[PDB]
């Protein structure tokens, strides 16, 4: 045991496969906000969602356009990539999710729709948790679909909780609790509720009865319950940002997350300053707020050239998609905010 046996540490890069998604400067989209043609995935393709749809692995990748030059801020839209094996992908030439002239225009224009996480219910409802970015405030929002093409936007996930106290709260990166039912990964119901880990600067736990309206759990003082916080001198010393949906295992609820390392003595000098390395935490299956154990070293780190340097020069392995397909686990992640890559974990040797 290099890591505790509850951890899914053995994620390996499949040979000659990565990047699975790269920018395409030739594809075009008519943007309903810009009211003009946009090369919607021409600068960077990263931070992806992943789910199983009709026997295929579907990756919904965050794509940034060339609306500005270099440093200049761009719009995020989601591309659609599909695979039969989870390694080789085909792509749609238009985005499937983007800012539009809809009920969410004040919250999504001009930054767009970022960093999605998708999970599906037992009855086939795909639930997407993403960031709304209007360059003023980041908000965690909900969208649902049955085919991953036609999406219904419901707005911020914490809009109604405690009389609308957190509607203007800076939120993002949500990991819904899922479980395997007859080899199929579905949204899990614990104590008659739905559960999620969410956060960037710390991890909070939120619950729902309808998958649309989420309620952040609060302490005695009415402040967010922090079940995971950054740790000084560790790889997750700056940020503890939730990764893909959480998965219930025989040992408890497994949460795969992204740790940002602080620059200097406040971080872990063994890992690159300001880089994102992936970690894992184990929570109690009956009480998802109860932490059992956590990795003190990352299980996944930037190793390839496209992982170590890109739009984000300190590098990332920003884990955000996780699927169980043909008896293996496929982990989809952003590479230095520029590419999409996959790692494979075979739990059966």
């Amino acid at each position: 045991s290099e890591f505790p046996d509850w951890a899914w540490a053995d994620f390996q890069r499949p040979e000659g496969i990565n990047p699975i998604v790269s920018p395409d400067t030739t594809t075009v989209f008519y943007c309903p906000m810009r009211q003009d043609s946009v090369a919607w995935e021409s600068s960077d393709t990263f931070n992806p969602a992943a789910t199983i749809y009709d026997g295929k692995v579907v990756v919904l990748y965050r794509a940034e356009d060339n609306s500005a030059v270099g440093i200049g801020s761009r719009t995020s839209r989601l591309g659609y990539a599909y695979s039969d094996d989870g390694l080789h992908f085909n792509r749609m030439t238009v985005p499937v999710f983007y800012p539009a002239d809809d009920n969410q225009k004040e919250l999504e224009w001009p930054g767009g729709c970022e960093d999605p996480r998708v999970a599906v219910t037992e009855d086939g409802l795909y639930v997407m948790l993403y960031t709304q970015w209007n360059r003023k405030q980041a908000r965690l929002a909900v969208a649902t679909s049955r085919d991953l093409q036609i999406w219904e936007k419901y707005g911020p996930a914490f809009a109604k909780a405690y009389g609308g106290r957190f509607f203007d709260e800076f939120s993002k990166s949500a990991s819904i609790v899922t479980k395997l039912v007859d080899g199929k990964q579905v949204i899990a119901k614990i104590d008659g509720k739905y559960w999620m880990y969410w956060g960037e600067k710390f991890v909070n736990v939120a619950t729902s009865t309808d998958l649309i309206n989420w309620e952040p759990m609060l302490d005695e003082k009415g402040d967010f319950l922090k079940v995971i916080t950054p740790r000084e001198g560790k790889f997750d010393s700056d940020l503890t940002e939730c990764g893909p949906p959480a998965i219930m295992t025989d040992k408890g609820i497994l949460l795969l997350y992204n740790g940002k390392n602080k620059s200097g003595a406040e971080g872990d000098t063994l890992y690159t300053a300001n880089s994102y390395c992936a970690g894992q935490a184990l929570f109690d299956a009956k009480d998802p707020t109860k932490l059992i154990d956590r990795l003190d070293k990352p299980f996944y780190i930037p190793e390839s050239d496209f992982e170590k340097s890109g739009q984000y020069p300190a590098g990332t392995v920003f884990i955000e998609g996780l699927v169980f397909h043909n008896q293996k686990w496929y982990l989809y992640y952003g590479c230095a905010d520029s590419r999409v890559a996959v790692a494979v974990y075979d739990p059966f040797k």
